[PDB]
């Protein structure tokens, strides 16, 4: 029956496969590595400084 409600989420960076990773500074979820040591979408500006 209808029990899932998709407990899983996509990478928010490249928006390909599941967050199987999560940044513990900004609260992103990435795929891996690969979007996780990324500066270009994993943006980790805060404030203006
Ligand atoms: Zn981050
Ligand atoms: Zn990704």
């Amino acid at each position: 029956g209808p029990h899932m409600v998709s407990s899983a989420v996509k990478c928010g960076i490249c928006r390909g496969v599941d967050g199987k990773y999560k940044c513990p500074k900004c609260g992103v979820r990435y795929c891996s590595l690969k979007c996780y040591k990324d500066a270009a979408k994993h943006v980790h500006k805060e404030s203006e400084q």
